[PDB]
């Protein structure tokens, strides 16, 4: 088995990254985001009622229009930070990359307006365990593996910093391997805590020079599908505070000219320091003093037994390739390029 199959994602304002799937034949296209933090594959399906201007507003999938399309009907509910999706299973080809496997996943008949109304993307496919599959439907990355095909039993992730070029690629996801054209130098490996959740230990998060906060530990969740670095309430209001960030009602914001010289944030990680500096966590969209910038970063907390837990989120992806590695139950992380 030496397949590595690859994803081309796009980029929508650093904030949402989706690639395309086929699913059924001939295939029925999705956007998708590919969210580590959770296990479910769902498309909308064409039985969403209108009421449902969410459904109206992205793609549908047509059960009847796929002769590899096997009925299931299975009722299933999917719960996110976001809101909650509830339709029914479906067995049909998916094809990413790459690589076709069949596979059970959600049709969607019920998709509300807040918050799907902003989403650029159809639906997700899952990129975590089985252990937090809703229905435990065997997820898409644990059927790939069975089929022998990759090289290696590993995903990767890279994501791009928006840009005004028509050119200039928002984001890639390798499976079966990395690609060592978007990272430099080796992978430093971080071994999970456990089996069943794309989660390792940090031991500190600093602001500066000073170890603010996670003083004598916490976890972070490596989450592919959050836009932002999250943390608790209680250590998110203390990093804000360090910042001189004003809460809002949808964002933390400091004035865009403070942006620049505002303290770094590292992330203690396997023995070693991930810094990002605040030109990787500010949106500058200006650097006037009387104008409000968005920091990529804010508050979720994340109930047990996944939370407490930090999450890092694209602001962190960006600069540091990820790779997601079934094989040795690990994460490894590398430069960005
Ligand atoms: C379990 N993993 C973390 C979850 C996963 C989301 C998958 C899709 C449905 O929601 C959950 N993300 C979050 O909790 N986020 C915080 C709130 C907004 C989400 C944000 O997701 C863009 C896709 N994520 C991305 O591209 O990461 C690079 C979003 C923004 C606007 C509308 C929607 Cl519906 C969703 C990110
Ligand atoms: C739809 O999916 C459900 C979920 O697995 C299937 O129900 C299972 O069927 C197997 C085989 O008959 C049984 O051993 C299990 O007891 C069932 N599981 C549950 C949770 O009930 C069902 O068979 C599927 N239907 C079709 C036709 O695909
Ligand atoms: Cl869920
Ligand atoms: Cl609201
Ligand atoms: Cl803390
Ligand atoms: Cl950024």
């Amino acid at each position: 088995g030496n397949t590595t199959s690859s994803v081309i994602l796009t980029n929508y304002m650093d904030t949402q990254y989706y690639g395309e799937i086929g699913i059924g034949t001939p295939p029925q296209t999705f956007k998708v985001v590919f969210d580590t933090g959770s296990s479910n594959v769902w498309v909308p399906s064409s039985k969403c009622s209108r009421l449902y201007t969410a459904c109206v507003y992205h793609k549908l999938f047509d059960a009847s229009d796929s002769s590899s399309y096997k009925h299931n009907g299975t009722e299933l509910t999917l719960r996110y930070s976001t809101g909650t999706v509830s339709g029914f299973l479906s067995q049909d080809i998916i094809t990413v990359g790459g690589i076709t496997v069949t596979q059970m996943f959600g049709e969607v008949t019920e998709m509300p307006a807040l918050p799907f109304m902003l989403a650029e993307f159809d639906g997700v496919v899952g990129m975590g365990f089985i252990e937090q599959a809703i229905g435990r439907v065997t997820p898409i990355f644990d059927n790939i593996i069975s089929q022998g095909v990759l090289k290696e039993d590993v995903f990767s992730f890279y994501y791009n910093r928006d840009s005004e070029n028509s050119q200039s690629l928002g984001g890639q996801i390798v499976l079966g391997g990395s690609d060592p054209q978007h990272y430099e130098g080796n992978f430093h490996y971080i071994n999970l805590i456990k089996t069943g959740v794309w989660q390792i230990q940090m031991k500190g998060v600093s602001v500066g020079s000073s170890t603010l906060l996670c003083e004598d530990g916490c976890l972070a969740l490596v989450d592919t599908g959050a836009s932002y670095i999250s943390g608790s309430t209680s250590s998110i209001e203390k990093l804000m505070e360090a910042l001189g960030a004003k809460k809002r009602l949808f964002d933390y914001v400091v004035k865009c000219n403070e942006g620049p010289t505002l303290p770094d944030i590292s992330f203690h990680l396997g023995g070693k320091e991930y810094t990002l500096t605040s030109a990787d966590y500010v949106f500058q969209e200006s650097y006037s003093s009387k104008k409000l910038c968005t920091l990529a970063i804010h508050a979720m907390d994340i109930p047990p037994p996944t939370g407490p837990t930090w999450a890092l989120g694209a602001t962190f992806i960006r600069k540091f390739y990820t790779e997601f590695d079934r094989r040795n139950n690990r994460i490894g992380f590398a430069l960005a390029r």
